DNA sequence: TTGGTCAGTGCA
DNA sequence: TGCACTGACCAA
């Protein structure tokens, strides 16, 4: 369980991922989140969305200070979407397998 | 300012 | 096991 990066498949990325067992799946969904131009992430304060899980820390620490941010892990986000799916599997598809 | 990254981990 | 959340460095 020690750490190794892992290259984004994603065309033209050349970003890898540090990555070890413990972290789970949801850093590198976030990465392939980068590459996405739909907005999946839904606020659930308000009616924003947004690209990644982290654009979504950011809104929740600049525009609701005094919220929790709560259910924006795996079975949280829209997995069985196709698009959704599509990009993950174009990123990092040997890891993002067992998603459902 | 925005947020992509690393590093981290208690507990089911 | 790995989920789903924490704090923080630093590029753009
Ligand atoms: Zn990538
Ligand atoms: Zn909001």
């Amino acid at each position: 369980d020690e750490i190794h990066n892992i290259q984004c498949h994603f065309p033209n990325c050349n970003r890898a991922i540090a990555w070890k067992r413990k972290y789970g799946k949801l850093r590198l969904i976030d990465h392939a989140l980068v590459h996405c131009d739909k907005n999946f992430l839904k606020c659930k304060k308000c009616k924003h969305t947004c690209h990644t899980i982290r654009q979504m820390r950011y809104h929740y620490r600049i525009f609701h200070s005094t919220s929790k941010m709560e259910g924006f892990g795996v079975s949280g986000l829209p997995t069985k979407n196709k698009g959704f799916q599509k990009i993950m599997n174009a990123c990092f598809a040997d890891q993002l397998v067992e998603m459902n």
